[PDB]
């Protein structure tokens, strides 16, 4: 017990609050949740220990590769001859290099023959792994070469890999062997089904606690019952009350039938005052606990306080659950009483069921059928209903169904399991109060086709609260989703979990072992669940989620608590300089801080540790004399460590992070993480716009880490050293000679990229302090702190002035009227509708990101901006012309 509290210590530390926090909490749930997660840990932990001390390796340094081995066109034709120039550095004392020319297919063990046969030449191969120059990144695995990731990297840069040949047991014996212990905590009327209960459902309000306020006069609670966003009954109300005396003990009666209940429905209520109608608090409640049991008794239910924009009376979209802050207006709500325990129906019951609907309906006579437009008989499926289902199967998820549409799919859910794309729209026609329809929606579900990973993420946000659909997402993701995927849409996977009903669920578990099996994924699984515990709307599922997580991570929380170390100094040091220095010099605040950070306990916390950013970096020896307060915003600091690899000089001896404590990440995080996306589907489609989604991470509230570009430089820094032709002077200037044409390409070819990517998301007004540009000519941009709809009809953020042009057209005066330019809108134009036809993909990352209250990105509405920049109600050729109009009155002609 000894090992166990100074683990409970290491934990604490970690998640930001001690573990015996959490065995105070009297919930069933909460107990039962850490118990039972625990067998998530202990697959975990078998799969490192199957094949030792390899699965341990691969835990650790996971081979960073791209999804598919297929190079595009582009790409391959880069290879000379389909073959790359390699370097394999062997350490003999000294440093010897042996360059190889391989087919770029070679899997590592031929990449580490061939450096044996050259160093042989000069005068096994099991017994060696290849490590990049530079950073903790290993090809443990027998992957073609070009599917890392790097190597893909080089061959697009025009660059020479640096690989170093590592002796396996130099690599194993320093991954620790970490052993998994068992938390102390492992070891720990009648009763009806719902569908047996003939009764309406009715819920009584007793009355308020804390509603404080101004004498604000007359209020009352507003309730309604919801399966997700949709109301299953119409809205009931309270008689209006005082706010002196909060008092209603009112039973309030809904159009529902308890056996129609489905099993993730909700009651939404709110308490009101009033005619300007205005929500002063808001909370939302699960019919069924975890345990799928029908809410019975006394409760009392803590408020949550109105989001400045709702203007709506109920919130069914917002969180579900008690507000962890007792203080706060709590509502006394008693629930009906059956002499018994109420639980939903078992699956075999539900089946029994949907069969018994599905037998009754095939012997429907044509009048039978005839009564309603949602029942339609097998053989009068005619062709043109078939093209009908296949062209709404194609509209992107914020195209409205309606209710013709919705009657329509439900009548023809057999055929859907034909084109099982349309799921979605399928679950959204489905009549979520017929338990009847309910179960043979199930059964549907259960047996339904396989669908795409990133279709199944749509059955993962706040319109599919469903358990059955939600597994359904989960099975496609465990069978489709590969680690490179999944690394990608992280962010989105942990924040759909704030819709999950209930602690313990398949999506959690799924999650939960990926990261318990993939250090890489565990690093950022760690890091965007930390940067959220200050949120407490979500601190207890996180809280509990990182205790778990930290149980069974080995080694690496010894890594981790590092990283948050260092954090909280230069939290602590920032929180200083914006509290008590903000009024002095930069001198003096710099000197504040060298003196700060030379300080014992500071100095060792903010060296010697592994980034945030990428964990294949390591920081050494904090730099000083590099650091710096930067002029921006929020004051960020621009910090330098050495990198300790030693063979830094082949990739970089100075990593630099810009540290920012005063704006959120959030949006930046999320802006940057599309371009890339948008970047992949240009390169796939042979079309070369290189964009540069340099990192970025949000560690807590407000506060975060930037990954810096080195040899860059603002369009202000340019023309500071001004005529128009001063940013081409300088390209052309750093650029001399036969490499000028390169840089060209390179300036217009970013430039498309980010006028299409801007103007799609309608990113923050572009200007020249925050467009950068490289030596190389590579354009970029950065502070994405704005997004979508954030005016209030379509802006062009990007507008590109005379500076731009002049780049575009090599110098010349009429710029406009250059075939460079019109080459330059080809580029745009084919980029623009590239996009367009991955809409769903766009609006389901940001479907999935609702929850995250991010300002910008509150409502399906917001959502919608994107709807209309990419112009979906209108055909191609319509969507084209759309584009160039909004370019020409920005540009005030050109296009
Ligand atoms: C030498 C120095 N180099 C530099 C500066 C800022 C960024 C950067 C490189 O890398 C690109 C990423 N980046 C992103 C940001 N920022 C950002 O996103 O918001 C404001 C600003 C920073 F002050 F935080 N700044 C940089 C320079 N040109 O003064």
């Amino acid at each position: 017990n000894r090992e166990e509290k100074i683990l409970n210590r290491e934990i604490g530390f970690a998640i930001g609050m001690p573990v015996c926090e959490f065995d105070m909490v009297k919930d069933p749930e909460v107990q039962d949740f850490r118990r039972n997660i625990l067998n998530v840990c202990k697959e975990a932990v078998d799969l490192r220990d199957l094949n030792s001390p390899h699965s341990r390796a691969m835990y650790v340094y996971p081979p960073n590769v791209e999804s598919s081995p297929e190079l595009p066109k582009h790409i391959y034709n880069k290879l000379d001859k389909g073959q790359i120039i390699v370097v394999i550095w062997v350490i003999v004392s000294d440093k010897q290099k042996y360059t190889l020319k391989i087919n770029h297919d070679c899997v590592p063990e031929q990449v580490i023959a061939e450096a044996i046969r050259k160093k042989t030449r000069s005068m096994y191969q099991g017994k060696y792994i290849l490590k990049v120059c530079g950073c903790d990144e290993y090809f443990l695995e027998k992957y073609p070469l070009s599917q890392y990731k790097y190597i893909r990297s080089c061959i697009m840069l025009g660059r020479m890999p640096n690989l170093m040949l590592m002796a396996k047991e130099s690599l194993y014996s320093q991954l620790p062997m970490d052993c998994f212990t068992m938390p102390s905590y492992s070891r720990r009327t009648s009763t009806k089904s719902l569908w047996v209960i003939n009764s309406a459902l009715r819920i009584k309000i007793l009355c308020a606690t804390y509603v404080n306020v101004n004498i604000i006069d007359k209020i009352y609670v507003r309730t309604g019952i919801y399966h997700g966003g949709e109301p299953l009954c119409d809205n009931v109300n309270t008689q209006r009350v005082p706010c002196s005396n909060p008092r209603w003990n009112e039973w309030l009666n809904y159009d529902i039938y308890i056996p129609d209940l489905p099993r993730a429905a909700r009651l939404c209520l709110s308490i009101c005052s009033v005619e300007e109608h205005c929500p002063l608090a808001w909370g939302n409640i699960n019919l069924f606990d975890y345990t799928d049991t029908l809410v019975s008794g006394k409760m009392a239910l803590n408020l949550w306080p109105v989001p400045h924009g709702l203007e709506d009376l109920l919130n069914p979209i917002g969180v579900t659950g008690s507000n962890p802050n007792k203080e706060t207006p709590c509502l006394e709500l008693e629930f009906d009483w059956f002499s018994s325990v109420v639980k939903f129906p078992d699956m075999s019951v539900i089946e029994e069921h949907a069969n018994w609907s599905v037998s009754r309906e095939a012997g429907f006579s044509y009048s039978h059928a005839g009564l309603s437009n949602r029942l339609a008989r097998d053989n009068e499926l005619r062709e043109n209903d078939k093209e009908q289902l296949k062209a709404i199967s194609t509209r992107d998820p914020l195209s409205e169904i309606t209710e013709q549409e919705k009657d329509f799919l439900w009548s023809h859910r057999h055929y859907c399991v034909t084109i099982p794309e349309i799921l979605p729209k399928l679950l959204l026609s489905v009549k979520w109060n017929s338990r009847d329809e309910v179960a043979q929606m199930y059964c549907l579900v259960k047996d339904w086709p396989p669908i795409k990973p990133e279709q199944a993420m749509e059955l993962l946000d706040c319109n599919y609260p469903d358990p059955m659909v939600r597994g359904f997402a989960v099975r496609c993701l465990e069978k489709y989703l590969t680690d490179d995927k999944l690394s990608q849409y992280l962010i989105q996977l942990v924040q759909v979990l704030k819709y999950e009903q209930y602690l313990d669920n398949l999506l959690v578990r799924f999650l939960l072992k990926k990261a318990l099996t993939n250090q890489r994924i565990g690093h950022f699984f760690f890091w965007h669940l930390k940067s959220e515990m200050h949120n407490k709307t979500v601190s207890q599922r996180f809280g509990l989620l990182l205790e778990s997580y930290c149980r069974a991570c080995g080694m690496y929380l010894k890594h981790l608590n590092r990283q948050v170390e260092a954090m909280e100094k230069l939290i602590n040091l920032t929180d200083i300089l914006k509290q008590e220095k903000k009024d002095e010099t930069q001198k003096v605040q710099m000197k504040f801080l060298v003196e700060q950070m030379r300080r014992p306990d500071f100095m060792d916390a903010l060296q010697g540790f592994l980034s945030p950013l990428n964990p294949a970096h390591q920081l050494g020896n904090l730099r000083l004399e590099e650091c710096r307060i930067m002029s921006s915003a929020k004051r960020p600091l621009w910090l330098n460590w050495e990198n300790p690899d030693i063979m830094s000089e082949l990739l970089f001896q100075n990593n630099e992070i810009i540290f920012k404590n005063g704006d959120d990440l959030r949006q930046d995080m999320l802006t940057l993480q599309i371009i890339r996306i948008m970047e992949n589907i240009w390169q796939n489609q042979g079309l070369d716009l290189r964009m540069l989604p340099y990192g970025c991470l949000s560690i807590g509230d407000c506060v975060g880490l930037i990954e810096v570009v080195r040899n860059s430089h603002t369009i202000m820094q340019i023309q500071c050293k001004f005529n128009s032709h001063t940013l081409h002077q300088w390209l052309k200037d750093k650029n001399k000679g036969e490499i000028y044409d390169a840089a060209i390409d390179l300036f217009t070819r970013s430039c498309a990229g980010y006028c299409v990517a801007t103007f799609i998301l309608g990113i923050g007004d572009r200007h020249n302090s925050n467009i950068m540009v490289k030596d190389d000519g590579q354009l970029f941009h950065i502070d994405f702190g704005h997004f979508l709809d954030h005016k209030k009809r379509e802006r062009v953020p990007f507008v590109l002035t005379q500076d731009f042009l002049i780049v575009i057209s090599k110098g010349a005066q009429e710029c406009t009227k250059t075939r460079e330019f019109e080459r330059f809108q080809e580029m745009c134009y084919k980029a623009y509708l590239a996009i367009r036809q991955h809409a769903n993909l766009f609006i389901n990352l940001f479907s999935m990101m609702l929850g995250s209250g991010m300002p910008e990105l509150q409502s399906f509405d917001d959502i919608a901006y994107i709807r209309k920049t990419l112009a979906l109600d209108k055909t191609e050729q319509e969507a084209l012309e759309y584009f160039m109009k909004q370019m020409n009155d920005a540009h005030h002609g050109g296009w």
